[PDB]
């Protein structure tokens, strides 16, 4: 039983077969060599995705942006898991085969090593330190790169993205071009009221007046990087369609996160992958001049810099920390990837920065407990009614989060029913991969579909006319929902069960509009020290608004570049 993979190889080859050196070592964090050999003997992603069965679900062809690496699943020294595994449930026969874990490390375990290596000299500089690359990063790497500043961008696992590669939904902006193609009349003022409604009016204002103000640039910048944001339609808490979207109702994440992946790149972003930033460093009445990284493979090393950008993203994944705030939430599913657990969060925290609304966690509605992931709330806006196991309404679906959870946990079961037709499918492009997961319902009549979930047929058909009265009528007269698109009639009828799930975290690090990162002592930046996306808090006040996250992560991860680099010149 030779099992594991270089062992396997073992007995082929030995060590230079996958190792620069016949003695064994990693060179860099990223593995270029390691994966380049991979590449050699077995044909690419393209090469080994262009064979399989014209059927489903493949592990070398998926959604994930940007570079992915073999090795970032087909391990060499230990079991090998296919990244997959994290979110989905495929059961891949993946060779030497483990099963996914993964254990929360403390970015201050290990406090007597990092300060040997920190004492045991600095081994390099650069202009701009970006940490995470997410769209805050990434947005940040491109800004950056332009204003001239050298930057290096470290992420902690193995592929990159962070969360907002699984967007969906559409990122909002007030006042745009593709509004104007649609003759959507929508004002700036609008979204700052609808921002700070929804956020029970604790947004700092003065950051909601950015984000909607920059949000139109910040969707043209996007276009001209190559993004396309041409469709747009409802999120809820909107009074205005403004979530910006790919042609067809296309999840925006994976189409903004590789826009951006290939901007940074193709400026000469030194991006490092499996790099985990631990510590911010100090100095005098407190400048921050450069990080201490910890490479997966090479240990821990010092990288100077002038500004350091603080890209980290939210911490809802970690349901520990989620639930000493919020014990409502012990145990629940979360719809983020596994990195977004608080780490960038504790470096910020242990470098002197402000914080403000870690209280405030997010829930998300309609999270599909038999598929593992998140239905969009696109699916809702466009036109989908909730429904529990009665066959009735309970709520206004285009509600706020914080409303749209409560209701959902207070009917039977703690779970209810997405239900929506043929058009509001044909809007709705991401519908589409719900669809291609096998966890939508599909039935050819109302009554038809009843019986696929087990709700009384009489009562759904019923609930169903009446809604599409109100969608004729133009009010609803059972909740008081506001938009009325579509009226759920063109056959065949599909529903999905969903249930919320953590999902988002409003609070954070204190910045104000430059992006620079506030003090907890005077108040004052910390000099050199900026930030930008759900790491930082204030945007959002106590409930995000459906489509802010990824509008908030783009314009305040570019105003976070080009402060930092300019601080660099002088
Ligand atoms: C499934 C899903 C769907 C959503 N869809 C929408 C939508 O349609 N519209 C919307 O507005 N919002 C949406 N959101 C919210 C939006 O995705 C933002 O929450 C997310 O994009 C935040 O971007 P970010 O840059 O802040 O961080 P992320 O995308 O989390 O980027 C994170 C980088 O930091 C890396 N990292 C963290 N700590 C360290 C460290 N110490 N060292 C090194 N690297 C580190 C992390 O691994 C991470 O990859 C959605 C969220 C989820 C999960
Ligand atoms: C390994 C490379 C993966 C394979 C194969 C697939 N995924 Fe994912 N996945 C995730 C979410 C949250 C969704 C819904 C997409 C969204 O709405 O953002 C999906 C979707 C899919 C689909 C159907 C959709 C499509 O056809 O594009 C397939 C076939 C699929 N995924 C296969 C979540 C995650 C995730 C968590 C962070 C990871 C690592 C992966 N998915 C990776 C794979
Ligand atoms: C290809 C299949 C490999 C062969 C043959 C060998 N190694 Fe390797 N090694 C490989 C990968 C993809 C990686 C990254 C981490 C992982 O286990 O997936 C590694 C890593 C190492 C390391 C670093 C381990 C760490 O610091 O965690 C060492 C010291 C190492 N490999 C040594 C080593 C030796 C001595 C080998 C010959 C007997 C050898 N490797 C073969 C892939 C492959
Ligand atoms: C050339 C020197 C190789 C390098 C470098 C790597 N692999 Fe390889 N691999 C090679 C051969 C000749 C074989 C045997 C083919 C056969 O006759 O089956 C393999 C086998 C694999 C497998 C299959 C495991 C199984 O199905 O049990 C896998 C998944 C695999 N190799 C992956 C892989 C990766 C990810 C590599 C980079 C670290 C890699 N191999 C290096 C030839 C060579
Ligand atoms: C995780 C998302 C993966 C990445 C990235 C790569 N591979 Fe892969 N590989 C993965 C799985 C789950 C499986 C098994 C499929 C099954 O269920 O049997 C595989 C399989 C292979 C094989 C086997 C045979 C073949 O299809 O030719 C090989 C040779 C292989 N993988 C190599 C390989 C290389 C070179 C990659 C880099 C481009 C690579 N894989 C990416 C999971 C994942």
């Amino acid at each position: 039983a030779p099992e594991v993979l270089a062992d396997f190889h073992g007995e082929m080859g030995g060590c230079d077969s996958c190792h620069v050196s016949d003695k064994g070592g990693v060179t860099n964090d990223n593995l270029t060599h390691e994966n380049g050999q991979c590449v050699s003997c077995h044909g690419d992603l393209k090469e080994l995705a262009a064979a399989a069965p014209k059927d489903k679900v493949s592990p070398h062809k998926s959604h994930l942006i940007g570079e992915i690496a073999c090795t970032s699943c087909h391990k060499g020294h230990e079991k090998s898991v296919a990244y997959c595994d994290a979110c989905h449930s495929f059961g891949f026969d993946m060779p030497f085969g483990g099963k996914w874990e993964r254990k929360f490390v403390p970015v201050d375990a290990d406090k007597a090593a990092q300060d040997k290596a920190i004492a045991a000299g600095v081994k390099e500089t650069t202009d701009v330190v970006i940490i995470g690359s997410g769209g805050a990063g990434l947005a940040a790497a491109v800004s950056a790169r332009d204003a001239g500043a050298k930057v290096i961008l470290l992420e902690k696992e193995p592929i990159p993205g962070g969360n907002t590669k699984l967007a969906a939904g559409g990122m909002n902006a007030a006042e745009t071009k593709p509004q104007a193609k649609l003759g959507i009349e929508d004002k700036k003022q609008i979204m700052i009221d609808d921002t700070m409604k929804g956020g029970r009016n604790i947004n700092d204002p003065e950051l909601v007046k950015v984000l909607a103000n920059n949000s139109s640039d910040s969707i043209d910048w996007l276009t001209s990087m190559g993004a396309d944001m041409t469709d747009v339609g409802r999120m809820g808490g909107a009074s205005v369609n403004r979530s910006h979207r790919p042609t067809g109702g296309a999840g925006v994440g994976a189409h903004v996160a590789q826009v951006l992946w290939d901007n940074a790149v193709k400026r000469g972003t030194d991006i490092r992958l499996n790099s985990r930033v631990v510590r911010i460093l100090e100095d005098a009445s407190g400048k921050v001049t450069g990080v201490l990284v910890k490479g997966e493979y090479t240990g821990y090393y010092v990288i100077k810099a002038d500004a350091v950008v603080i890209a980290a993203g939210g911490f809802a994944k970690n349901n520990e920390r989620v639930s000493k705030y919020d014990p409502k939430l012990k145990g629940f599913k979360a719809t983020n990837h596994p990195g977004a657990t608080g780490d960038g969060l504790d470096v910020a925290l242990q470098a002197g920065a402000a914080t403000r609304d870690l209280e405030y966690i997010q829930a998300h509605p309609t999270y599909s407990p038999a598929g593992g992931v998140m239905i969009t709330e696109a699916v809702r806006g466009n036109g989908a009614i909730v429904v529990n196991r009665e066959g009735n309404r309970f709520m206004n679906e285009i509600t706020t989060r914080d409303k749209a959870s409560a209701a959902i946990l207070q009917q039977k079961g703690e779970s209810a029913y997405l239900v929506f037709d043929d058009s509001i499918r044909k809007s709705l492009k991401a519908i589409e991969g719900y669809v291609h997961l096998n966890i939508v319902k599909e039935g050819k009549t109302i009554e038809e579909l009843a019986k696929q979930i087990d709700v009384p047929a009489a009562e759904l058909a019923k609930t169903v006319t009446a809604y599409n009265g109100f969608v004729k009528s133009g009010k609803d007269a059972q909740f008081e929902r506001p938009d009325l698109p579509r009226e759920l009639v063109v056959a065949p009828f599909y529903a999905l069960e969903i249930a919320p799930a953590v999902h988002h975290t409003m609070g954070g690090l204190v910045i104000d509009t430059k992006a620079e990162v506030k003090s907890e002592k005077t108040g004052k930046p910390i000099t050199g020290l900026y930030a930008a996306g759900e790491v930082t808090g204030g945007v959002h006040g106590a409930n995000r608004l459906g489509g802010n996250a990824i509008s908030d992560i783009v314009t305040y991860g570019r105003i976070a570049g080009a402060s930092a680099a300019k601080f660099a010149k002088d």
